[PDB]
């Protein structure tokens, strides 16, 4: 199952998915720039996240070759879904906004990832 992929090729593929995501208003709203503890007044946020992840960071490492391989692209997107949903409340907007996330991500990589074999 190895294959060498192009960055642009990777990039023309993924970054669709990633469009999927920034178009869900207001559920992608909170996940569009780095988590600002300070700016939140969430200061316990680096204790419980020790590995932080953006849809801006996604973005840049798309547009910058830093993904090999799709699964890595698709990591950093439950990466981002899963440090939503260790920080926030069961019953908190961010961590209902970041469930609706991943259905509409679910929906959009499945086949994105059948595509590129
Ligand atoms: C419309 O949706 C919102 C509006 C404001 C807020 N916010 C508030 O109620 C207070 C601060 C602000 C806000 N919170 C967070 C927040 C908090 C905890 C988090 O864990 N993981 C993540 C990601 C995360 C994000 C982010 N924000 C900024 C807020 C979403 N603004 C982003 C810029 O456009 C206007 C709305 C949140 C949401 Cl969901």
């Amino acid at each position: 199952r190895k294959k060498i992929f192009k960055p642009e090729e990777l990039r023309q593929a993924l970054m669709p998915t990633l469009e999927a995501l920034y178009r869900q208003d207001p559920e992608s709203l909170p996940f569009r720039q780095p988590v600002d503890p300070q700016l939140l007044g969430i200061p316990d946020y680096f204790d419980i996240v020790k590995n932080p992840m953006d849809l801006s960071t996604i973005k840049r490492k798309l547009d910058t070759g830093q993904y090999q391989e799709p699964w890595q692209y698709v990591d950093d997107v439950w990466l981002m879904f899963n440090n939503a949903w260790l920080y926030n409340r069961k019953t908190s907007r961010v961590y209902k906004f970041c469930s609706k996330l991943a259905e509409v991500f679910e929906q959009e990589i499945d086949p994105v990832m059948q595509s590129l074999g």
